């Protein structure tokens, strides 16, 4: 527990960028795009307002668009006087994936006709299109094979506090070890992680802090209207911090935590608000009405765990289930607990094989171990009930493909 | 119930089936079929015929019993065992796990060709398991994958009886005889000998 990310103060006008969403969508070749920006403000409206979006390839101004504000009629009672959105024509864009995260610079100015800079927002756009097409998950056209890892955060003499150096180090042994993707298991991470992913190029699941796993059933919150409020500020206040992020390819609703109303609730919104991203959960057997993606944790490569209500089907076998088309990514497996990762190479075989098997996301990058000091001041890695917690789950915290300070098992 | 329409020797194979010189001749085969057969409960599914590669031919019979029979599925194995011309996937020896991807007509592994993307019909192999000789290796694998498999509904092994024929030799005593054996030529030899029995139905 604590006051464990930063703490900042912020000084803004009273007439305001308020939110702003960046889109990009392509023809049919990617050779042409189209950026639109949607820019809100609060405070006192005036007629001499402008926003101006403009794009930028480093250095270079490659498009721009500027209007006062006032959006199209959306209903009898007219428009938002308070919107307004640009649309920026951009040739042959450069596209943005993990392989290449060609990203642009966004700088979106609140200012006057006669060019008085009220403030700026901005932020990193990488140009790219996901969609699910024909049961395949689409990254500009192509489809994804997704090395994913699950990653925590935690630090062994900090908890879960993250820095700077401790993301970089993640992320460079990540992909120096021939990973494209991470899962955010299982909450939105500290901002720093997408700017991180945007430009080393990983491919990110962000998921809403929402786990129940210890109910009994697991859904017996998530099933419940008076539940729904909460829940449903932990899935909309990440998609409205973090939708603007190119890493960012797919919503997660959270994990464990069965599969209650609630869950296909918000997954309607978010398919409201944001097309740009599938949107996947887990819970109630991977393949429910709340998930785009079939996405289960641990399911075998050809042995099926026929379980009552949730079964963990052979992958290859879960695919071709009567009437099931949607891609199969786990969003956890090869659990990596001491000695392990046994079996690995069956996966792998299988996800080159099977087009619609496109990967998945080990469990998991870094064991959740802590310092301890001995009588003599000399560190000793901790787990579950070294603390005199009870009840624990002893070693169960560590399971990472590296240890606590980031050496490879 | 299968129409007498094979061209296998034909290069490519749908050449005659791609013609509608020829929609004359393969319509009586589809259509004089269905009018003599309609009405046996013991047939369940129609086949356009076989080894004919895929042609517009087929895709007109197809439709010509779709609509004049909706009681029964329709399936063809040639041009790829999945074409438009057939509702169930119906392929020819391909393998349980492995990947055969030969060019235009690639057999898949059965469990891998089930989930190719936007495909959903049922797969039920028209011939597999070919019982030449001493063979039928590997039979467990193909039922262990239809029992696993909802979609894997099954096959049909080739085949029920040897095609030997009766010779007999100086002093009259009789010899099970195969291609070439009559002075046939060119022949394919023992190729007529698949069969799960003996000629004469003494089980292999
Ligand atoms: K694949
Ligand atoms: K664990
Ligand atoms: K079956
Ligand atoms: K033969
Ligand atoms: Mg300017």
């Amino acid at each position: 527990s604590g006051i464990f990310r930063d703490v900042s103060l912020l000084h803004k006008p009273t007439t305001q960028i308020s939110d702003f969403h960046v889109a990009t969508r392509f023809n049919d070749d990617f050779s042409r795009a189209v950026l639109e920006a949607e820019v809100q403000m609060c405070g006192e409206l005036r007629d001499y307002l402008r926003v101006t979006v403009s794009l930028w390839q480093g250095e270079t101004q490659v498009a721009s668009g500027t209007a006062p504000f006032g959006g199209e009629i959306i209903d009898e009672r007219g428009g938002y006087a308070d919107r307004v959105t640009l649309r920026l024509n951009v040739e042959n864009p450069k596209l943005w994936s993990a392989e290449i995260p060609n990203l642009y610079r966004a700088v979106v100015e609140l200012h006057t006709a006669d060019g008085t800079l009220i403030e700026a927002e901005a932020c990193d756009v990488g140009f790219r299109e996901v969609r699910i097409e024909n049961g395949l998950l689409l990254l500009n056209g192509k489809p994804l094979l997704i090395r994913g890892v699950n990653r925590h955060e935690h630090h062994p003499l900090h908890g879960q506090v993250m820095d700077e150096q401790t993301m970089v180090q993640d992320i460079l042994l990540m992909k120096q070890n021939n990973f494209n993707a991470v899962r955010c298991s299982h909450y939105p991470n500290h901002p720093l992680w997408y700017t991180l992913c945007d430009r080393y190029g990983l491919y990110v699941v962000d998921e809403a802090n929402i786990e129940t796993h210890g109910m009994v059933p697991m859904n017996r919150l998530t099933d419940d209207p008076r539940w729904l409020p909460a829940m449903s500020e932990r899935v909309t206040r990440m998609v409205q911090r973090d939708r603007n992020h190119p890493s960012v390819i797919i919503w997660s609703l959270g994990n464990e935590s069965g599969h209650g109303a609630n869950h296909d609730a918000l997954y309607r919104w978010i398919k409201s608000v944001d097309p740009s991203r599938p949107v996947q959960y887990e819970g109630g057997g991977a393949d429910t009405t709340a998930t785009d993606i079939i996405c289960p944790m641990y399911a075998r490569v050809d042995e099926d765990q026929p379980f009552p209500a949730v079964p963990k089907w052979s992958i290859k076998k879960w695919l071709s289930l009567p009437g099931e088309t949607r891609p199969l990514i786990l969003c956890e497996y090869a659990h990596a607990m001491g000695n392990s990762l046994g079996g690995f190479a069956k996966y792998w075989q299988a996800f080159r094989q099977y087009p619609r098997l496109q990967g998945g996301f080990v469990w998991d990058w870094v064991d959740q171990s802590l310092i301890k000091y001995d009588e003599n001041g000399n560190p000793w890695s901790a787990y579950g009930g070294d603390f005199g917690d009870t009840p624990n789950d002893r070693q169960f915290c560590m399971n990472g493909l590296v240890f606590a300070d980031r050496t490879p098992h």
